DNA sequence: ATCCTGGAGAATCCCGGTGCCGAGGCCGCTCAATTGGTCGTAGACAGCTCTAGCACCGCTTAAACGCACGTACGCGCTGTCCCCCGCGTTTTAACCGCCAAGGGGATTACTCCCTAGTCTCCAGGCACGTGTCAGATATATACATCCTGTGAT
């Protein structure tokens, strides 16, 4: 049994990834969401967040 | 009428202290993320067809290009006038803090029933084919609108 590990850490991100994946698959955006979509998106939201805050 | 200091008079910035309540860090806990395995089908891939988008040619001709004339428009200048602005005094009700009441939003537990998912069967709707009528084209005639002269007022 591997230890549970936050994806944000894995991706080197501060924004949550599992949650983004979760949001993407529902809200009825699509029947299915690919593994790399949540990750790509989390990076984008984080990037923009940084620009405004900076 | 317009430029140049120099002062007076507010208004706005900076300085230092009060004090408060909103941010920031800590603890419990709970339920949403993670893991791990199974199933099946959406998407990747290769192959093939053949539509339709590119390139080229020559001819016809309606649009585009450039020029010359002249005048309606844009622009600047002047003067009137009147209607906003800025100030001061009076009047209003917005805001604040406190209180009480209760209406309606939020959560809980439970149960159907109203939908998704399945299979079967047939007729409603799309791709193709064919015929002819509506609208486009072109001809020619007649009516309506526009712009100088021309007399009347």
């Amino acid at each position: 049994r591997a230890k549970a590990k936050s994806r944000s850490s894995r991706a080197g991100l501060q924004f949550p990834v599992g949650r983004v994946h979760r949001l993407l698959r529902k809200g009825n955006y699509a029947e299915r969401v690919g593994a790399g979509a949540p990750v790509y998106m989390a990076a984008v939201l984080e990037y923009l967040t940084a620009e405004i805050l900076e």
